[PDB]
């Protein structure tokens, strides 16, 4: 039995907040699961932003928390009653 | 038995708030499964943003918290009674 | 046996709120599945905001929170009483 | 009984508050599973930001806090009740 | 029983606030699991940033405080009662 | 029974607060696990930053506190009651 695994819960970046520009160059985010075996710019551009008056009363967040049962061959998840 | 498995619950990035301007350049999000085996440009735009007036009595959020039960092969998910 | 799972519960951005201007260049969404084997541009466009009065009284967020059960091969999923 | 398992919970950058710019060239979160075997600029962009008023009575944020049960062959997740 | 393991909770930053502008280059973010076997520039961007009124009265934050229970072959996970 | 294991609870920088500019060139972050075996740049930029007004009672941080139980083979985790 061979088996080979990646659980990832976020391949991002996780904010509450956030205020301005964002250049992001993200060119590969491609799970490749093979058996047997980028000149892009962002340029030139004009970002003009102003938050005067902001409040923000806000509740919790829950991020990436997972409770999930990942694997190969046999996988009994949660609260999984076996006899 | 062989099996390559892979989980990712969020394979983006998670906010409650974003005020401003993205630029994003995300190419490949392709899951390439094979057993046997970007010149774009953002250029030259103007972006202008102003928010005076922003109140924000919000409630939790709940971002990405899987219960799953993956794999290949057996795979017995939630409250699975087996006797 | 075999077999290549991908399990991927959001393949994209998650947001409560979002308040601004996106440039997205996001080629590649194509899960390619073979057992045997973009000069695009966003450029010059003008993009003016304003909000002067914005109230947000919202109620909770579940974003990307499953419960599958995935796989190849045998998958029993949720509460499979099984005898 | 072989078996390669890799758990990430976050590959991301993880805040309660950004405020201002962001360059960022993140080429690759490509997971590669194999049983047998970038010249990107962001150049030139002019970004303005100004935050005057910002109130932010925030609740508690829970990031990254996982409770999987991942692996290879026989995966138990949750409380599992087995006899 | 042969098997190779990597639990990782976050593999990037973790900030509760971040004032002001970020140059970040992380070219790879990708397991590579195989059992047999970056010219990006960031060039003459202008970021002009001013925070006047700040006021945060935060909660508490909980960041990668994971509770999982990872492996190969045989992994009993959170309160398993077994008999 | 041969097993290598690598438990890293964060790869990254843990702040609660950072006023500045950020000039970060990490390469590699990629667990690589095989069984049989950058001329980057940033620069010319410019960063103009003025923070005036900064209040910031803000709650406690729990960073990379983890209660993991990791390894290969047989592993039960939490409170496991066994008998």
């Amino acid at each position: 039995p061979l088996g080979q695994t990646v659980r990832i819960t976020c391949q991002g970046d996780s904010l509450r907040t956030y205020y301005g520009n964002w250049y992001q160059q993200k060119p590969g985010q491609a799970p490749l699961l093979v058996i047997y075996a980028f000149s892009g710019s962002i340029s030139g551009n004009t970002a003009s932003l102003t938050i005067t008056g902001a409040q923000a009363e806000d509740e919790a967040d829950y991020f990436c928390n997972s409770r999930d049962t990942t694997g190969n061959l046999w996988v009994f998840g949660g609260g999984t009653k076996l006899t």
